[PDB]
């Protein structure tokens, strides 16, 4: 029927227009929300505005998906158990260029588009740099016009909210879906069975997996927009539902429903059965969807590697390998050799870890119980892989056992990293030194078997959310020199390097900072009721709380600096606000104490009359994406102080650099590459290198020798032990001292001298505003390498086999 | 801020603009559904249209609510456990006059609206008459401008879909919410706690109900549109949610999470805890909403600004819960709160047999609602005090009127609660209301005679004429205009056309048209030929012994035997249709359904019968099927043993739709035969006082079995396994019941029933007389408009005046 051709998007999102936006706001507030102004809450005004914006997203979304079906490109699937999405309202507006029109519309309607913006929940789909990487990636993948899908789990309660009560962290539930989410769209039409347990029957033609428990995976779609290019991609999130049954004897299987349901309930965290059901759930539903989409296109799986690419972000979705094999062999009735070829060619794997302890391993008895068919396939893959290894290195019997997917001991275990390696055509580290240690130590055996398989894709950040969005002031003055262009091409921030000796640009760069400090200082009062000197150097360390992250080294310096303000109260010291934020893992007893320690240091220093405002110590509560975007552009100094070799890359690093902060750090992670781009001279690189980490384990790290040679280190330890910082509980901080002094596995005391000295240099350079800003410029100018546009282009050409494309799609 | 005035509903569509409906249909498929014509399903297209119609509904909804806060009128709250809504799309199009525009709109978009209409699920919200009544009343209350709210529970899996496999009823889950309900609106922001268990603590200022388990009640709003008057009222349904808190152990909070959500999962149809939980849940959540709206203050103005209708005793806890909120929370005193309670609340009784009234053991109340018990005990004592006053020394009367009944187990009689806490107790038909005064509640009557009222049931002529029978609505409006739709009594004007040939042939024509559409639907599923010229003989009732489809079966089989015996005899062909659901756990009902299909297998495949007889069991009888078969019927079977039916709302549907009624003197039949004239009715069988006489000298089914050879042959056929050749014994427990323990006297009404059916067949042989009789039934229908019923609620109970006035929407 040719009449149906009037069922079109043809003129529905007519004009990005201030009058139309007001019309839709009303339309959405009244018809969609079923509210009016008499009962509308700020939250209801936010939903209305969100819906108004979503219409523009979805129109562009329809065309893009229509475009992909017309042009049939190689499709790329990004599998992650984490999508650290943050807020979408503002990000959608910059990328669609609706920023000014909306503000104009809401103002005219009598509302503040800022009030509204702050009602939006941080999406509870993520926890760390792992999920934030995936978020930057999706945004970059869309900007470079790639046919790309983010697949994950729709979590309901995310990772807890952090409240600090009397210095102690408490974990509140993050019910960020209590009032729903305007951005996502339910697809009950597309609900899919996921199997668990049962057993394997090896009859005739092949294996049948029978007598299984079914869980239903129901997808929710969220559009992810490119930068001003009209391409809107899909993030598809899976939600678990128990099947609705009415043989009639007993309901005790209430258990089932509940145990099915909480696959989607919470993020994690060692290895419960639940964590494994999450991994399989996401993998099994995702693969059905990919194969479904491969089939509709105008069965031959020779073209499969040519139309599908699947990225495993870490080992979490590793079961994709045996699952893809399972469908191809058991269901589509291919044979092992052919399916294997298709699998290896389809899958690639990204590792994010430096230490062989942290890699994922599951007991075989677990796998045998929940995924009996998958254990078998994993063994078969082990047999044939270890066959290649035996052919390539005859005789070397030790090699077979080291490289095996099966790990022998008390507790037979499957090593999931060895699986991903055997079944991926490409494997990559996440920063150059990291990818090198992968080749050199952690996976040397696999690298020697297949050198070509091992790559590097240094991580990156999106300049949308991490420059234009959160620091418009900086984006605005860069534009004036070189245009609106760098936003999609960060490389050409290099042209700023000709403006280093330009006077007006220096005050300009320094003026933006002051204002970002002003805004953030005011934000601290309006919410947590706590004083801040806006002239002071902003010393910020925002990372997960962990021993190797070394916020304790930071603390050591703070108390050091504090002490010297008491030994020499009249000496001019460069005034500083030291700010530390980050979430501690529940159960992690040491990180809990470290937070308590920080706030106690704050409790002494912020109320000492001799200090005044020359030094201040704040813990930043409930660190997350939206806070990141508030505190980052307000930073002068970026604390990247992990023990060399313990960081794979880092990503906050690059955010601070893009935003006019200078870095104090170790020669570690992506700092190596950041210093390589800005020049050693423009970074504050201090302390032991990786070579001296190994050197010290070799001769044995004694921490007592430092305690003698440095009287300041002796003094702070005495203050800690006698209870200077915990007067009502003197021995509160004992197992912090104990660790630092006897079982400090991350050598805090070692780097302390060369740290506090490097810090003094910083203060001295901050005392000189002009010279300080010139170096900041020299940092910002050379921050281009660290865009996620660069990272994804390398992924597209070197791993996926597809060309990036900045061409704007037509419509709407 | 004057800027904020720009936040308004003045710019939506406008309105009967096919143009804008097309544009808005497109919006919704693409932007609301995030689909397109590449990928879209007929179901998708139904949601696109549903949403389009919805935009216009909620506009008027916003206005009707706004207007209710300006005018601050008395508000009426209808509390029902069931709400048999059916389908929403077409009802909304006709009530808003959007039908023609949407029809044309979808048509120019390459789509067919009927096809789309068939996609919608019946709301899984109700079971039988009780539930359809609430739904009809909601339509009426909106049409008569009343400020009404329907309050109930949002059942997730309704009450099962019926499937017939191998002639047996099977019950599948009804997930009618499977793809969502476009008509509803979640309100997570208005979630309320509901308390259960725990214990009562006496302070010195008042009672505290503490240590309770909490269940969250979340409301879903559905708008209900008035007929073309622009008042869109609210149906507010509660969904149960468990709280969250995540420090262990133990996790049997997993069980609380489940028993908490079962509340909302399924309707009934054990003497469950769960059912009581359901009843308090809808009462506690509703009363909070009712009080919030009042305050949004002294409660002296309460009974003048709030009416609470109890539909059956199911929401009877509303009376003690009101007392709880006013004494305990609101801090009134027990006499002031009591006056407010007795004047706020009006009850409605739907039963006829003493042991059908709701009754909860005290041990159970003591466990889950300890405070409510103490309130009941107090109410009972004060109440019994005035019984002893008004009747000195009458100790016998006190232990009859007590709310606390006593036997093996101590029980609270929920009906006696309702009468005591209500100013008006209404029956639902005249002979029913009267027996409430006469035998069932006489004690209560000779104490408060002013209390006891009648409100005969009615049926909305929107759904049940205009919507399901547009052919008959059209021909009626060709003579007398369209004013009757909202004043059914105007159909009396049709008496003037009883001899008019144009009318007589027009009515017969529409009927014949309705049968052809239904035979076509019927020939699809159930693969058998329907002779469209046969008399459509239809019985649609809950499947029960007393309802009596076994009597219908006895006639069906007589007819068969008679054809098989004299094949060359002229016989008026019949399509016999029986439909209804059997309660799970009711074995006799399941067997009756087996009998109906088993008669069907023999008769419908007998070459000797040709197409003179056909027996069909209609699968999964429900509101949207009802509205297909009713217009097609010639003969409505209303044959319950006399005195067992209080009313009978489907009776009125057939009458309005051109069927003639065979049936006993009982329920609504009496008032129907009274309006239409007995001569225009096929009343047969024992009357009420006749049943009583047979009771008094004892009913022996052998002395009916013995006097009648035709009756005998069919029983020997049943017993011998004539209708179940593989399993001769299959119907043994049916024969046994009919012979020895028939508490319902099937055999006794047999002879007279078949005599009367022959009168039906004979009149059917004369098309003109048949149709003229039909006209007399239709023309005389109007009393049974649910607008009539509701106006009598408004004036004589709730004390508001109904208004047919329109309302704007710019
Ligand atoms: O066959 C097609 N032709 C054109 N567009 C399609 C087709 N199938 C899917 N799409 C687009 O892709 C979306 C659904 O994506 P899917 O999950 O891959 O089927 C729809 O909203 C369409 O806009
Ligand atoms: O104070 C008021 N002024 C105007 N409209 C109101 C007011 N209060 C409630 N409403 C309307 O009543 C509707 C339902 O709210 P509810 O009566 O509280 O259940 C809302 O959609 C409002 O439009």
């Amino acid at each position: 029927q040719e009449k149906r051709k009037q069922i079109s998007v043809r003129g529905l999102a007519g004009v990005e227009n201030v009058t139309e936006l007001k019309k839709n706001f009303n339309r959405h507030l009244h018809f969609t929300l079923v509210k009016d102004r008499n009962v509308a809450t700020p939250r209801d005004y936010y939903f209305a505005l969100a819906h108004t914006v979503r219409d523009h997203l979805v129109g562009r979304w329809i065309r893009t998906q229509q475009h992909y079906y017309e042009k049939d490109p190689k499709r790329i699937y990004y599998l992650s158990l984490e999508f650290y999405m943050g807020r979408t309202l503002q990000n959608t507006m910059v990328n669609l260029a609706l920023e000014n029109a909306c503000d104009e519309a809401t103002y005219q309607l009598g509302l503040d588009m800022e009030e509204l913006e702050e009602i939006e929940e941080d999406a509870g789909l993520g926890n760390g740099g792992l999920g934030r990487l995936a978020a930057c990636f999706l945004d970059s993948m869309a900007t470079l016009g790639l046919a790309a899908y983010g697949y994950g789990i729709r979590y309901e309660f995310g990772i807890f909210n952090q409240k600090i009560c009397g210095g102690w962290q408490m974990e509140e539930a993050d019910d960020w879906l209590r009032y729903g989410n305007p951005w996502e769209k339910a697809r009950p039409e597309f609900t899919l069975p996921v199997h668990f347990y049962g057993r394997v029957e090896h009859t005739s033609q092949g294996a049948k997996w029978v007598d299984t428990q079914v869980v239903l995976a129901m997808p929710y779609d969220t559009p992810v927009p490119g930068y001003r290019n009209n391409v809107v991609n899909t993030m598809r999130l899976w939600s678990a539902k128990a099947p609705n049954d009415f043989v009639g004897g007993y309901i005790q299987a209430v258990l089932d429903r509940n145990l099915a349901e909480n696959i989607s309930r919470v993020l994690y965290p060692e290895g419960k059965e639940l964590r494994l059901k999450q991994e399989y759930f996401v993998v099994a539903a995702t693969l059905q969807d990919i194969i479904r989409r491969f089939k509709s296109s105008k069965t031959n799986f020779d073209a499969f590697p040519d139309k599908v690419a699947i990225q495993l972000n870490d080992t979490h979705p590793s079961l994709a390998i045996p699952e893809l094999m399972r469908v191809l062999v058991d269901l589509e009735r291919l044979d092992w050799d052919k399916a294997w070829e298709v699998t290896v060619k389809t899958c690639a794997y990204t590792n994010h870890t430096v230490i062989p302890e942290a890699l994922e391993r599951w007991p075989v008895h677990l796998l045998e119980t929940l995924l009996p068919r998958h254990l078998q396939i994993i063994y078969e893959i082990n047999q044939r892989f270890l066959n290649r290894v035996a052919a390539a290195f005859p005789g070397d019997v030790d090699r077979l056992r080291r490289m095996s997917l099966v790990e022998e001991g008390a507790v037979k275990r499957i090593n999931m990293a060895h699986l991903c390696i055997a079944g991926s055509h490409a494997v990559n580290g996440v920063a150059r030194i990291h990818s090198e240690i992968l080749k050199k130590t952690i996976f040397k055996d696999f690298y020697e078997l297949e050198p070509h398989k091992f790559q590097n894709k240094t991580n990156g950040i999106t300049p949308r959310r991490w420059l234009v969005l959160c620091n418009p002031g900086l984006a605005e003055i860069i534009a004036e020199r070189i245009g609106e262009e760098y936003i999609s091409d960060l490389d050409q921030l290099r042209k700023l390097l000709s403006y280093v000796d330009d006077e007006a640009f220096i005050r300009d760069v320094a003026k933006v900072k002051q204002e970002n400090k002003l805004k953030f200082a005011a934000y601290l009062e309006r919410e947590y009721k706590v004083h801040i000197n806006p002239n002071s150097l902003f010393d910020v360390q925002v990372k997960r709380i962990h021993e190797y992250k070394r916020q304790l080294l930071n603390c050591l310096h703070v108390i050091t600096l504090y002490n010297r303000i008491k030994k020499e109260p009249n000496k001019f010291v460069v005034p500083r606000t030291v700010m530390i934020g980050g979430k501690a893992a529940p159960g992690y007893h040491m990180a809990k104490m470290i937070i308590k320690l920080i706030t106690a240091i704050g409790d002494v220093v912020n109320h000492d009359p001799v200090v005044g405002d020359r030094l201040r110590v704040i813990f930043l509560e409930n660190y997350r994406v939206s806070l990141a975007e508030k505190v980052i552009p307000a930073a002068d100094l970026s604390e990247q102080i992990s023990t060399a070799g313990t960081e794979a890359s880092g990503t906050g690093n690059m955010k601070f650099m893009l935003n006019g902060a200078l870095t104090i750090g170790t020669m570690d992670g992506a700092n190596v590459e950041m210093a390589e781009e800005a020049g050693e001279e423009n970074f504050f690189i201090f302390g032991m290198r990786v070579e001296d980490v190994d050197r010290l384990d070799q001769r044995g790290y004694n921490a007592q020798e430092y305690y003698d040679r440095i009287p300041e280190l002796r003094q702070i330890i005495e203050q800690l032990s006698s209870g200077f910082f915990s007067p009502k509980q003197p021995d509160l901080f004992k197992d912090i001292v104990n660790m630092l002094m006897h079982h400090d596995r991350f050598k805090v005391f070692a780097d302390y001298e060369e740290y506090v000295k490097c810090q003094e240099r910083v203060s001295a350079l901050y005392k000189n505003p002009r010279e300080w800003t010139r170096m900041v410029i020299r940092n910002i100018a050379t921050s281009g390498k660290f865009s996620s546009d660069r990272t994804i282009a390398q992924y597209a050409r070197e791993i996926w086999g597809v060309e990036p494309s900045r061409q704007r799609l037509p419509a709407p």
